[PDB]
This record gives structure tokens, C-alpha cells and sequence, in this order.
């Protein structure tokens, strides 16, 4: 598709396409006086200027770190014969803010970035742009800048944080998370509790399992946007730093080869970045972020091509969440590099995409270390933790516009029950208190929780974690039209779509209405007839929205639905 | 009016209204140990949490020494027993890409910045704010943000560049963008053009006279939201950093009265800040930011109430760009509290206001040094430069809702003549260049600049020094729907209402129509019968959007007229 976005370079095989634009003409005097200002001498002026834009922050572990290693790629810019400027965006922290309203405005985050990013590069007629994300919603921002742009570009990933240790135990973030329910149900005392929340980060760098970050980092490296191993490299290894310092090296040699993120991010990269999701497990949110990236250089990307690509590649990966190990022990047995490696030596990648080094995937997997001999973490494909991927489409009575579920195989094939409705997180917590009992046997559906009737689509961790403290984990099942962090041993499904606020029909369901689950029709049906929901449709009104200000109020008025993406610019 | 935004503090006296809900709870044992992790005791996490918001990046000189300001602010928060947690947003130089199309990313990067303080603001929970913007448009936004959120706040300006000085003559940004006009008709030599690119811009700062960032600076400050001296003390003068040192035991003060933005904020405030801005001969600019930053606290702010302070208050100031001096020199005569004291002691201001020092606007200024004796730097009430104030609306046929004049009072009283329209600033341009005779007499029309059409509403600096260069500056006058940087020694109107891509009369306007511009009448017609004028808009179409994609898309969705502010989030 024609995306117009940015400006167009003035009108080669120069190395500043862009930046000439302000620093040749006379007519631009005015540029070139700040540029002075700023300490480039005459020589400078004749060089490719570079965006380096991070997401430092000091109130979150994943991106505290993150000056230091935009000090790293400034470095590393100058010695390659470039001009380093360096910006900063916003981010937020979803563990911070999980459980609370302030949810409400970190997906949106991911837009906003992408909006900083391409306002800077455009106002400011830089060359090229180094990106240093280190949080969940960072990264997918990033790159849809870079897609809009269409400038070379490179996302350096800030690594993973490593797990917690003290006293023989290990912990990260969800050993914090579920401090509170252990304590509530007495499984923990409160100062075994204070000890997990003392000892679970220990350091910089995004959560430590195959969560969002994770995942979108190890896909966006499948997709060729980052070098090998940015993704497997922890954020407190030395390898990061020089990695940072790496990337105007090859940064320069994509300005020489105008090799652009829209020649990078191509249906089969984009396979490629779903190939990666599916082997390892990652996380449903990146249903959410590929299709915006996709979008962003003007690409389709649909539900049914995320249900074809789970079809067609097992689950090999022991995990967290699903499995045992995480991030720091990918990283001792090749790092990403060599669980790409074997997939591509399976069949199950495109080898022929062009990426971030200058060549291609294939070509940067020849020579790269192998998976250790012996390791245990990536399964053969002969014996797959399981035969097609975790990720679900479900569509079906009450999920018409599509639906996402992480589907292990352990819960079984169907579910049927009355359904239990709540309008939100705050209602259904309280229910699940005072009656835990009420629960057994129902489809609790957790409504209102869209992009619009959230507002934002806030992620939800305390239904799935209530629901298995109550012993209720395969005795009910959750449906929403927000987002759900974790699993519940039985049958979870968020983004369903329209959501609620939207009139969709999960905004009809009544208490006691019968809901079926069926994985294998992949179908959210309803016992109540198609006739009577469309009564119930004619006499709906939607609610008043959540706000009527500011950046979500602005959300609300943009954004386009949980299967399209979310996307808030179209 | 009821702003419905960001999260309520959870349901006193305490100083961390709002971290008490992620630092208090064991349910947020997740926040805790990210906030473990990124540094904080246990003591320290009974402590209000600042978020200090600058908006440094290299790329410019308003912005490059920010981070350096935000590191002494965040070293005040901490010795007044606070956290500080720093987070950085992006900004543009308008002075970079003034001339070219990234322009169009300028007046939304405001919208952009506020959003950007808001999703932190409300995500992290913090208690209060100290944002530190040092260029144009960040200004207003750090102050839209603060009125969303209603959490104690205080902005330091990052202050003004100092002026150049070369072999003992005197350089600005304004001497660099001049430059190119005054070589093409040989009032200097190349050489002397590259001299004045040299020394233009010495150091870090805004730029230098009474433009946008100087004008509101010293607005916001009449409105209370900046400490006394923050708009006139010098970017690379140490008394910054002191004022950034300080800020922290200011806030502190401000949690305990829960003095809040919508308490300082006031019809009476944004009254003190207009009131500045007429006396100083202030830019139009400030017309579109303090109406958005009334809009973000609930309140009114029209047009028409501008004009009535313009009516009310004399321009008294002999600054540039109207004068002869800068800010530098405003600070050597007592500051900005100097004039401030002196236009509450004419009865200007409002002195009962509250002020981010905790006490009233009169209170401040009761112990400041006056302006300094035999100082011919602001006039007497009895001679000043001009008898009401620069700022004037227009309407009539042309701009029935609105428009946005600088008048200095020696243009005279009226202008008269055939319009020459043109689709946007580059067909003007060529134009000019190719014949400049065809231009005398008339009312040249740039169209298509607006909010919408621009799109981005771009500031225009080319056509003004184009007129007078070809020496017709006070031979035709000039409109757009967009903004005019300078002014041409004649008419030059900006902002005309509704623009042409909504079908304002503008947009019906065709070459060699009379138009008339009455200053007294303030009316801009055409003598087009208004029937017509009715004729040509039933036959007219909105021509197709610039862009489809990207943070321009979402701002042509969103933004309301330039009458309106520019606001986006309503
Ligand atoms: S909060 Fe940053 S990845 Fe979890
Ligand atoms: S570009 Fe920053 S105030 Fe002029
Ligand atoms: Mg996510
Ligand atoms: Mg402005």
C-alpha cells in the first residue's frame, strides 16, 4: 500500500539523502547556524546524520540502563564517520502498573512512541535511526516508526534483566506478582513474602521470561530488524555494550546499500517473526505488535495468518511462562542465533531475507554456533512440547471479528457453562472474594475492557491468579475483550472482538446465557439464539466513555480494533 | 468544566497521594520490586515520587544542555527527601526545520510532549512534577500536561540562548535565517554570509529575542507556573542550575498545601499571563498555546478575550523582534519580576494569584529590585511603543472565525487590492522570484497551511523576507490559514478561520478578487458578493489529505481550528 507519511528526500548514492536537505542549500542557513550551535564543524555537515532514540527512563529496571548504552551506539556512530544525535521518548512500565488504572495508558505507549520517533526524524531530516527499546511496548514502537520513515534503521534490543538470587531460591517478576495470593492463601508468610519482592530484579533490563519483551525482541530479530543475538544478550552483559557500539558500523554500510526497513519487512520477515513466536512459546500481545509493524510499511497481516503459521510450526521450547528456563539460558546454549539456526535447518524460515547486517538471514546463521550438544531447552522437532504453536484465533457467536487464546493442549477440548459477566477487573476481583463458589462451573466474562472500553486494552494479571488461588483454574473459563498477562490451567481467550463498547456480542451476554468453547471448531459460541441476541443488539446502548480528555480520550477517537491491530493511524 | 483523564489518588494530609498506590498496597508487591530494583529502600518508598520531564536531545541548541539541568533538579528533589525519577521526552527545532517540510511536525509535537507527560504521569503514579522544556512548543505542552494530571507541579525553563558576538558585531538565529535574502541581493558577501552561519548561535538556549519560547516562558511565569527569574535567567548562567537545585524544596512546599495546577490556573492567571505578553510585544504563537493550556484546566479562552487585554494594555517593550534588545538584557535590568512588579504597580495584574512559591504573584514581586534606574528598556506608562498591544483579531468576510494579526501601528489604517493566491508557500515563492512586479499592489493568499491542510499548521518564514526583499514589504499585504514567523512591515495576517482545506471562505478566494483589510473595522472582506461567495462554496470539494498514514494522519483526525488552539483531545 502507498503509505504517505514523512518527507521525502530532496531530489543518488549519497550517505546523507536526508540530512543534505538542511545542510547544502544556503537557503537553509538558518539549520546550519544551530548545527554549529550544536559543535558540528563545516567537515560535519558533509556527513550522514544519525537518530539515535532510546527509551531511558529512571522509574523502571528495563530501561534505566538505557543512556548508558545510547552513550554506547553514539560512539560507536562517530567512529564509523557519522554524526550522532541522540533523542528520548517515553515509556512506561507495565509491571509497575499492572493492577491499576495507570494500565490504561501502556498500550497506547507503543503508538506514542512510534509517533516521537517519526516527529523527531522528520523535523530534524535525519539519515538514519539507531533505536534502543528495552520494555515491552517499546520495541513494536520502534520499529513502526522506522516502517513509516523508510529509513535505514537498527533496533538495538537493551537486553533482558537476569533472575533474582538469594539463598538458593530464584525469582523474578512473577515470583512478585504471585507474592500476594501466596501470602493471602497462607502458602507464604509476610516476611517470605517482603524477601521475594526484595530479591526478584536485581538489575537493568526487561522481565526476565518469555513475556511480551522477550518475545517481540527474539521476533523482531527473526524479522532481520536486529543484529544477531541483540535479542539473547542480556542488558547487564559487556556483549551489549559492545553491541552498541557496533551498530554505526552496520548502520553505515545500510546507508551505502540503501538497504531500507520496507526492503527488511516483507511478508516472508514477517513470517519469519511469527516462526520464532510460535517455536518459543511468546506471548499472545504479539498478535497485537506484528500487525501494526506490518501495517506501518504498508503490509497485510491477518488473525487467519497467525492461526496458518501456529498450524505449521510446533511449539519446541521449554520456557517460562510454559516451560522451565528463560532468556539467560537461551543465551548460554547459542543464544537466539542458534535456535533460528535450527529452525531454518528444519524448513521453517525463509532463509533468502535480506536483514539488518547487510545479508541475510541464512547468510548470517552459516557460521553461527549451533545449539549446544545436549541441550534440553529446545526440543527436536521430532518431539515437540507441542505438534502446532500455542496461539489460538477463535472466532464463533460471541467472537465473530476474532479472538486470541494461548492454547497449551492441557485443557482440554471444550468448555460449556453459564456465563458470569462483569463490566470490569474491579467487579469480577470482588465477586470472586466474597463467593469463590459462585465461580465453579461458569464462563466468567470480564467486559469493558477494550481499546475503547477500557479505555487502552489494559492487561488483566489478577483474574487468572484469583481464579487459581479460589482451586478454580480448570473448573471455569475467562473471556475478554481487554487482555489477559497469564494462564489459569484451563481456558483463557482475550481480544475478542467487537469488544464490548463497540456493541459486539460479548456486550449482549446475560448471566446464565450458555457459553461453548470448542478448540477444535475454534469457535466462543452462545445456546442463546442468534434471533434473541439481535433483540438484545436493537435495545443496547454504549456506555458513556471512560474520559472525555487527553491522551486516552485521543486513544478512544483513533484506535481501530484489537484484530486489526490497534492500530491508531488510519 | 469536569476534565475526566488520568487515575484519582486512592481513597488526607500524606505527601504521596498518588505513589501510595503502587508503594503501599502488598497487592502491588510487583511495583515494589521493581522500584527494589531500580534503587529504592524501604524507607524510600514512603516517600513522594517527582517525575522530572525534560526534553533534552543533541540536535539543538534550545535542548542540548537539558539533561545537564535535569541531573541538579533531580540531586533538589532528593535534599528536600524525595524520589526523583527522570524521564525525557521529544521535542523539534523549529529554527532546524523552518524552510522545509518537516515543519508540518512542529506545532503537533506540542500535543505530542503533553501526551507524553500525561501516559508517564498517570502509569508510574507519581506525586508531582518538574518539567524542563527549553524550546518553542515543549513549553506549553509540559504545561497542558500539568493541567490534565492536577499533581503539584513546576516548570524551569531551560532558558535563553545569549546572543553571538564576532569581531564586535552582533549575531541570532534571526541574522542566519536573514542571511540567504541578504546575499541573494548582495548586501553581503558569501564569506560574510558563512561568518554570520559561525557566530549566530553560541550555546545552548531558545532562541534569543521575544519570539515564541521567550514569549511564553515569560507568560508562564506571569501565570504562576514558574518560579520567579526562570524566564530571564540565561540557559549557560550558573543561577539556572540554582533554580533547578531548588525546585525540589518548592514542590515540597507545593505537596503540602496540595497546591495543584488548577489552583494556580485561574481565569485571573491566564489573564496575568496575556497581560504579559501584550506588554512585551509578545508573539501570535501564544494566542494558539494559552488557549490549549486554559482548554487542559477546564476553563475559556477565546479570541475575543484577547482582544479586550490588548485593548487593555500598551505594548511598553523595546525588544526584538519589534525592538532593539534580547532577553539577556531583560535580565540585567531586574528580570522578568522587575517588569512583572512594574505592571502590578500600573494596575495591570492580578496580584492576589497563587504561584508555584507557595505564596501570591504580589507577594513575589513585594520584595524584588524594581527595574533598574534610568533603564530605557520598558516605557513608561506615559510613553509607550504602541497604545494597546500588537495582538489583533480579525474577522469580516474572509475570517468569520477569526484570524491573528501582529500590528504595530505603522502600517496604517487600511490596505486594499486584487488578490494572488497561491495553493501553498512554495508556488508563492517561485512566484516572487519569477516575477516580483506582479506582486505590488496586492493581497497575496497562501492557502492550504492550516491545522488540516498544512498539514500541521507550518510557521512560515520565507514569504515575509521575500516581500521585503523585493522591496514590496509595504506595497502588499499578506494572509494565510497557517502561521507567518516575521512580519514585512506591512499587513500580515495568520491564522484565518476556517481554513481553507474545512471550506473556509479562504479557500473560495480567486485570483484578482478585491480584498480589503480595515484595522479599525478589524475586518479582512472581499468585495465578492456574498452570494457569490455562497456560489463558489456549493461547487467547491475539500482537496484529499496530504498524508494517509502516521502521526500527521492521527493529527488531521484530531485537531480542532487555530481559533480553537489547536487543541487535539476534544
Ligand atoms: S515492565 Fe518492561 S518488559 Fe515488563
Ligand atoms: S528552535 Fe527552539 S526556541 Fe527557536
Ligand atoms: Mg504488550
Ligand atoms: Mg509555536
Amino acid at each position: 500500500q502507498s503509505v504517505t507519511a514523512d518527507p521525502s528526500p530532496p531530489i543518488t548514492n549519497k550517505l546523507n539523502k536526508y540530512s543534505s536537505r538542511i545542510t547544502e542549500p544556503k537557503s537553509q542557513g538558518g539549520s546550519q547556524a544551530i548545527l554549529h550551535g550544536v559543535g558540528l564543524s563545516d567537515d560535519d555537515l558533509l556527513k550522514p546524520q544519525i537518530g539515535i532514540s532510546s527509551v531511558w527512563y529512571e522509574g523502571n529496571t528495563c530501561n534505566m540502563h538505557l543512556l548508558k548504552l545510547s552513550e554506547a551506539v553514539k560512539e560507536g556512530v562517530e567512529n564509523a564517520g557519522m554524526v550522532g544525535f541522540r533523542f528520548n521518548t517515553i515509556g512506561v512500565s507495565d509491571a509497575i502498573s499492572m493492577g491499576t488504572r495507570g494500565m490504561c495508558f501502556s498500550l497506547q505507549s507503543r503508538d506514542l512512541i512510534a509517533d516521537s520517533i517519526e516527529t523527531v526524524m522528520s523535523a530534524q531530516w535525519y539519515d538514519g535511526n539507531i533505536s534502543i527499546p528495552g520494555c515491552d511496548k517499546n520495541m513494536p514502537g520502534t520499529i513502526m516508526a522506522m516502517g513509516r520513515l523508510n529509513r535505514p534503521g537498527i533496533m538495538v534490543y537493551g537486553g533482558t534483566i537476569k533472575p533474582g538470587h538469594f539463598q538458593d531460591k530464584t525469582y523474578d517478576i512473577w515470583s512478585a506478582f504471585q507474592s500476594y495470593g501466596e501470602f493471602v492463601s497462607g502458602s507464604i508468610s509476610d516476611e517470605q513474602r517482603k524477601t521475594v519482592l526484595h530479591h526478584s530484579c536485581p538489575g537493568a533490563g526487561a522481565c526476565g521470561g518469555m513475556y511480551t519483551a522477550n518475545t517481540m525482541a527474539s521476533a523482531i530479530e527473526a524479522m532481520g530488524m536486529s543484529l544477531p543475538y541483540s535479542s539473547s544478550i542480556p542488558a547487564e552483559d559487556p556483549l551489549k555494550l559492545d553491541e552498541c557500539r557496533l551498530a554505526g558500523k552496520y548502520l553505515l554500510e545500510l546507508l551505502k546499500m540503501d538497504l531500507k526497513p520496507r526492503d527488511i519487512i516483507t511478508p516472508k520477515s514477517l513470517r519469519n517473526a511469527m516462526v520464532s513466536v510460535m517455536a518459543l512459546g511468546g506471548s499472545t500481545n504479539a498478535v497485537l505488535h506484528l500487525i501494526a509493524i506490518a501495517r506501518s510499511v504498508g503490509l497485510e497481516l491477518t488473525l487467519d495468518d497467525f492461526q496458518k503459521v501456529s498450524d505449521a510450526v510446533p511449539f519446541l521450547a521449554d520456557l517460562k511462562p510454559s516451560g522451565k528456563y528463560v532468556m539467560e539460558d537461551i543465551h548460554k546454549i547459542g543464544g537466539t542465533p542458534a535456535v533460528l539456526r535450527y529452525l531454518l535447518e528444519l524448513g521453517l524460515m525463509d532463509g533468502d531475507c535480506m536483514t539488518v547486517t547487510g545479508q541475510t538471514l541464512a547468510q548470517n546463521l552459516e557460521n553461527v554456533p549451533s545449539l549446544t550438544e545436549g541441550q534440553e531447552i529446545i526440543r527436536p522437532l521430532s518431539n515437540p512440547i507441542k505438534e502446532t504453536g500455542h496461539i489460538q484465533i477463535l472466532r464463533g457467536d460471541l467472537a465473530p471479528d476474532g479472538s486470541v487464546a494461548k492454547i497449551t493442549g492441557k485443557e482440554g477440548l471444550y468448555f460449556s457453562g453459564p456465563a458470569l459477566v462483569f463490566e470490569g477487573e474491579e467487579s469480577m476481583l470482588a465477586a470472586i472474594s466474597a463467593d469463590p463458589m459462585s465461580f465453579k462451573g461458569t464462563v466468567v466474562v470480564i467486559r469493558g475492557e477494550g481499546p475503547k472500553g477500557g479505555p487502552g486494552m489494559p492487561e488483566m494479571l489478577t483474574p487468572t491468579s484469583a481464579i487459581m488461588g479460589a482451586g478454580l483454574g480448570k473448573e471455569c473459563a475467562l473471556l475478554t475483550d481487554g487482555r489477559f498477562s497469564g494462564g489459569s490451567h484451563g481456558f483463557v481467550v482475550g481480544h475478542i472482538c467487537p469488544e464490548a463498547q463497540e456493541g459486539g456480542p460479548i456486550g449482549l451476554i446475560k448471566n446464565g446465557d450458555i457459553i461453548t468453547i470448542d478448540i477444535g471448531a475454534a469457535r466462543i459460541d452462545t445456546q442463546v439464539s442468534p434471533e434473541e441476541m439481535n433483540d438484545r443488539r436493537k435495545k443496547w446502548t454504549a456506555p458513556a466513555y471512560k474520559v472525555n480528555r487527553g491522551v486516552l480520550y485521543k486513544y478512544i477517537k483513533n484506535v481501530q480494533s484489537a484484530s486489526d491491530g490497534c492500530v491508531t493511524d488510519e
